[PDB]
């Protein structure tokens, strides 16, 4: 029980099997889903689970960023995270995933970068609820 | 592990936030909800793509469990809600309730199917002692 004072809460559905469609309750996204090719599937026209992590963790790590950011008060440029997920199968025959990721940090030196990912690393809900679990490195540039 | 799969995505744009996968095939914007300070409600953010790749994580997981069983069902439904809540770092953390529906199968077939599963998707094993995920599952 991860007792907690809830902010605000948002639902989604996923039906439609192999050929899947996911929903949210609001309907601001609703698209396809499929397997990609390099899981067997048809080709890499759509979205999949993966790639919505990936988009879902660069996101809330950027805005994790730009919240320390504003609190610090710290001049920066516009910043930009990437989030690389990889999927395999792990040791029980489920399939687990792996995290690569990057934030680019304009105008500031690396320490201040560095002191930056490492508060938005704790501030990140995505961030939170792996760690521990899969492998997630995180690297900073200044560029 | 012996990676079969990768993906990635990129987020920018400041206070008007942007996020594109690296094919494309995803790109749209993200802003503040209304309940976390925000506008208003037209925009996606990072915890509805967690509501929207945990059911799609899950539902594909429950379905590659009953095809390997030869199980018959009809089309299963997967719903996540997830929330946000200030932890103990003064960060933050999500929760989520987790709600499968099985048509065309007992209950306990259904609870053996979605446990099952529950190993398999890899939100799950991501996610697994972190936040809370209250699973249960119904046969309508």
């Amino acid at each position: 029980h991860h007792h907690m004072k809830t902010l605000y809460t948002i639902g989604a559905t996923a039906t439609g099997g192999r050929n899947g469609h996911v929903k949210s309750d609001n309907g601001v996204l609703e698209f396809e889903v499929r397997y990609p090719k390099g899981l067997g599937g048809a080709n890499d026209d759509y979205a999949n689970p993966e790639m919505l992590f990936a988009a879902g963790y660069s996101a809330c790590f950027d805005s994790a960023l730009n919240l320390v950011i504003k609190s610090a008060k710290i001049k920066t440029g516009e910043t930009t995270v990437t989030a690389k997920v990889g999927i395999g199968q792990i040791e029980n025959g489920g399939f687990g995933l792996e995290v690569e990721l990057h934030a680019n940090i304009p105008g500031v030196t690396i320490e201040e970068a560095q002191d930056l990912i490492e508060k938005a690393h704790q501030v990140c809900p995505y961030s939170n609820a792996t760690r521990g679990n899969i492998e997630v490195k995180l690297t900073v540039s200044n560029n």
